[PDB]
């Protein structure tokens, strides 16, 4: 059952969505071209962070935090919204990332910009993860405000709240994936270990000079021996 | 209804969850500068043991050693910080606030404080202790929550991921039956279980971050430890 109130919550979420991206000044895409690229990409970003800040205010129950925690929320999620949502635009088939709905890129692209290679491949890997799933804009609107309702992040005040207003869009994600593939019943459960991976991957861009670790191919020698 | 292939996983792991912690009842550096020093002695004992804990348990996950060795280690060493977090909520008390090592050891907050570990990270603990006791988990819902942890493919490493999700599936299923035959009217204290493997992502990074902290003691980490942890 989708409840009228469910259904219509999630109308208001797809429309918030879509009301998002249709709303060019950046440094058009091409040494001076990789600082252009560079550029390009760094006002690719900024956008990208205004949508999130104005999908967030739309998402019902958000504007009811206090100031502080909003802020809190962002801050903590705006990196996994942006993976989230580049995963929406990813284009399986060209292999290629669709911004601001036109704008195609190639994993090419990003390194002529002149990335880090070691942190455009997870992208990439991300995005090919997030295409088996197969999810609508229904559940990606859900999955993006279960997200930003996450009582663990730094500086919350009011988790207990945070957690609460969470819950709304669990069940309703719940009963979208129900209806939706009523066979299946692991695609839920899926769903939501992605975000599991997503804060893995959020936390290897703010990676301190001073709690680098990544040990490469070669076994852990005293724990190989605990092994056998 | 559970199906019987599920009911046997299930006893497996909470049987396995038992053959482990029986082992070990000590040999530790006894609880009292020389006071802080020889209460993180303690403490980094406690982590040793734990670490052989982990590695006889997920060898009776049913699956597991059916993993390649390189996976398997690569597995282990990814999630050991992420298992002890986990055991550490299912021996918390909520009454008298306190954490159960081994058999009947006592620990409070002030205790890990007192044996110079930091705020930033223990206290994080003690909030993820506290969430996890309103869940109201019992044995099984632990045993199989570790083994979810466990078979995670994103992790560093890992060369055959495909092998280890589609591990990971009946433990997630399993878990889902369980927990709709549990409490059939809660259907969100299911996704509350499985997000909770998300702040443990978080917990567990927030631990790698402690290196200052333990860099500055001058007294070593032992070194089982020091690679398991870095
Ligand atoms: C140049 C710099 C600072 O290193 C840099 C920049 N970006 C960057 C960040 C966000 C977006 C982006 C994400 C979006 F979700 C959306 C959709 O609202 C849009 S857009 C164009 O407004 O449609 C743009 C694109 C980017 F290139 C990045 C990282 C974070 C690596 C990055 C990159 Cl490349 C691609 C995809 C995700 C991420 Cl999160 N890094
Ligand atoms: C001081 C030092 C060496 O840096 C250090 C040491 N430990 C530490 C690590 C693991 C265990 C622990 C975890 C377990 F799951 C179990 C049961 O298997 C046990 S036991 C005694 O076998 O019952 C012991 C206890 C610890 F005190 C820690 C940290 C990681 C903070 C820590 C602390 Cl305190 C409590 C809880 C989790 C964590 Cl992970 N840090």
């Amino acid at each position: 059952q989708l409840t009228a109130a469910q259904e219509l919550m999630i109308q208001q979420l797809v429309a918030a969505q879509l009301q998002c991206n249709k709303r060019p000044k950046v440094t058009p895409w091409p040494r001076d071209a990789r600082q252009q690229r560079f550029a390009h990409f760094t006002e690719l970003a900024i956008i990208s962070v205004q949508e999130i800040v104005d999908f967030a205010k739309q998402v019902p129950g958000f504007l009811q935090l206090g100031r502080e925690d909003q802020i809190a929320l962002l801050k903590a999620s705006t990196i996994e919204i942006m993976l989230l949502e580049t995963a929406r635009r990813y284009n399986h088939e060209t292999e290629c990332i669709t911004f601001l709905k036109d704008f195609t890129y190639s994993k090419d692209d990003f390194h002529r910009a002149g990335l880090q290679v070691e942190f455009i491949n997870p992208i990439f890997e991300f995005s090919r993860a997030m295409r088996r799933l197969g999810l609508d804009d229904a559940e990606y609107a859900l999955l993006i405000a279960i997200n930003i309702f996450s009582a663990d992040r730094p500086n919350v005040q009011e988790p207990g709240r945070v957690e609460a207003l969470q819950q709304p869009y669990v069940e309703a994600l719940l009963s979208y994936t129900r209806i939706k593939r009523p066979q299946d019943q692991l695609r839920f459960p899926r769903m939501l270990m992605k975000l599991v991976s997503l804060r893995t991957l959020s936390s290897v861009h703010s990676e301190q000079v001073f709690a680098l670790r990544l040990q490469d191919k070669k076994l852990p020698p005293l724990l190989s021996e605990i092994w056998d």
